[PDB]
């Protein structure tokens, strides 16, 4: 039984191509439906799922929105690997979801933010249909010991733009550096754009939403 809770941006025109895009820790997935709505594509649907309220480890136990749970900031640090892999499944139900109801797995992207961005880059990663792409912003690979290996045959397809701020504190950019380096150990050096803006903390910024609406407009042409 599939019980989706979200904030879905609709095509104007029917929809032949699906964004799947999951919020940061601790928020709604509201924000960012609105953002990609003023990009927004014609013939293009953005699902913008609420993630679930959980206790978060790194802060204090406390009860918050979290697509797993968190206890370090260092790339060596534990990771919830249960609860990765849960949650994977989760956003692989939604995309079966949608190749059962009329779109292509090619014509899907994932995306993120920060810990969505996370999210997104493990299940499209290990994702056994061959999805279009994905959209990682200002995240990190989880998992990254067990990859390449761990990555479906089916990734070889995926385009991949990820994006990272300068001068972002919460994850550091050497982090989206040492994250794209194992992303083009699965997708051909070629199809991974790793762009960063200088000046940017953790946040998006015009110039990144402008990279993302051009990624995705040569990615999802109509038809
Ligand atoms: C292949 O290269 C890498 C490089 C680094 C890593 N790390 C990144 C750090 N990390 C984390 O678990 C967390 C990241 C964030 C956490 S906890 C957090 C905590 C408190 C508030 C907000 C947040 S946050 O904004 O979601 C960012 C372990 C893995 C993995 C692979």
């Amino acid at each position: 039984p599939l019980l989706t809770d979200a904030a879905t941006v609709s095509g104007a025109e029917r929809e032949t191509a699906a964004v799947i895009f999951l919020h940061g820790l601790g928020d709604t997935g509201h924000s960012w439906a609105d953002a990609l709505s003023t990009i927004r594509l014609p013939h293009v649907k953005y699902i913008c799922p609420h993630a679930p309220r959980i206790p978060v480890t790194l802060n204090m136990k406390m009860v918050m929105p979290s697509w797993f749970d968190l206890m370090g900031l260092s790339p060596d640090a534990p990771e919830d690997e249960a609860g990765i892999k849960k949650a994977a499944e989760n956003i692989k139900a939604l995309i079966e979801h949608e190749m059962k109801n009329g779109i292509p797995a090619n014509r899907i992207v994932l995306g993120g933010f920060s810990q969505g961005g996370a999210l997104s880059l493990y299940t499209a990663l290990t994702c056994p249909h061959p999805l279009a792409g994905i959209v990682a912003l200002s995240c990190w690979l989880p998992l990254h010991r067990a990859f390449p290996q761990a990555a479906n045959g089916s990734a070889k397809d995926l385009a991949i733009l990820q994006c990272h701020g300068e001068l972002d504190p919460m994850v550091p950019v050497r982090f989206g550096a040492l994250t794209a380096e194992k992303l083009r150990s699965v997708v051909t050096p070629a199809r991974v754009q790793f762009k960063t803006y200088p000046g940017v903390m953790h946040s998006s910024c015009p110039q990144e939403m402008a990279a993302v609406k051009e990624f995705l407009e040569k990615l999802l042409p109509p038809v």
